[PDB]
């Protein structure tokens, strides 16, 4: 099958990370070309539906996607082999002051992941994880979307209940929170705070609050305040993003023309 790939084709040189489904390692396909490969730890993934849906994910092609490349599904445990990104995650990325970042590279970032996630809202995909954690950073310091979809096929409860330990609070909508209830404007919201990790060079959001706190505040009406880094029409955008009323956000297409208007206007 064309999403197949040969694992004999793999050369497996370095240790990446541990995620939600174990270890990733960066190696080589056909002793040439860079690739990361997930190891897929036994019982972490409901394999059989990933591997049906691996093939619509073979044809999500975009400049600012990290791209999947193909499955290794005729042993166990199975492969994902997806595009290397040099800089590793962005949420890292960011924490690492010595770049010293200019807020016009903060706004490109911003910009990278919502041509992605533009893209997906015109496939009606929803990465469902939006997050600095979940955006990767290339040799160029181009952002890449990662891992879009996949949380469909954790097995992990403590993952996947809103009231899990490992669950995305601080990225969720009242909606999620309250009604488990999942749309394209829970990516919006999650892009307004991912915009928010960036201005913010990879803070916690609400980081002085536990997942239980932060879910009434945003209840109650609180919000994410201004970074430091970020100019009043920035602000403007991210805030955006955490309309209670989820008809009231912005679509990605809208937030993509904001965020072009706000680098034209700022650079
Ligand atoms: C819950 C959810 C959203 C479904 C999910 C989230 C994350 C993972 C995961 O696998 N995270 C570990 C991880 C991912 C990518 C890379 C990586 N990929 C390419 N180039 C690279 N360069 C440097 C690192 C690196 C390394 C490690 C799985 C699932």
């Amino acid at each position: 099958g064309s999403w197949e790939i040969d694992p004999k084709d793999l050369t497996f040189l370095k240790e990446l990370g541990t995620g939600q489904f174990g270890v990733v390692k960066y190696g080589k396909w056909r002793g040439q070309y860079d690739v990361a490969i997930k190891m897929i730890k036994e019982g972490s993934m409901s394999e059989d539906e990933f591997i049906e849906e691996a093939k619509v994910m073979m044809n999500l092609s975009h400049e600012k996607l990290v791209q999947l490349y193909g499955v290794c599904t005729k042993q166990r445990p199975i492969f994902i082999i997806t595009e290397y990104m040099a800089n590793g995650c962005l949420l890292n990325y960011l924490r690492e002051m010595r770049h010293r970042f200019q807020t016009q590279q903060l706004l490109e970032m911003c910009k990278d992941v919502c041509e992605a996630m533009e893209y997906l809202e015109s496939k009606q995909f929803l990465h469902r994880d939006l997050a600095a954690r979940n955006c990767l950073v290339n040799d160029q310091g181009v952002v890449k979307v990662s891992d879009f979809g996949l949380s469909r096929y954790v097995l992990d409860d403590e993952y996947t209940s809103s009231v899990g330990s490992k669950f995305p609070v601080r990225w969720s909508p009242p909606e999620v929170l309250m009604y488990s209830k999942f749309s394209s404007k829970s990516d919006i919201w999650a892009f307004g705070v991912l915009m928010w990790e960036i201005y913010s060079l990879g803070k916690m959001p609400y980081e002085r609050f536990t997942n239980s706190e932060t879910a009434e505040h945003i209840a109650q009406g609180l919000r994410l305040y201004r970074p430091h880094l970020a100019s009043e029409k920035v602000y403007t955008i991210m805030y955006s993003c955490w309309h209670e009323k989820a008809d009231e956000r912005p679509t990605f297409k809208i937030l993509l023309s904001n965020i072009l208007d706000v680098m034209d206007e700022e650079s």
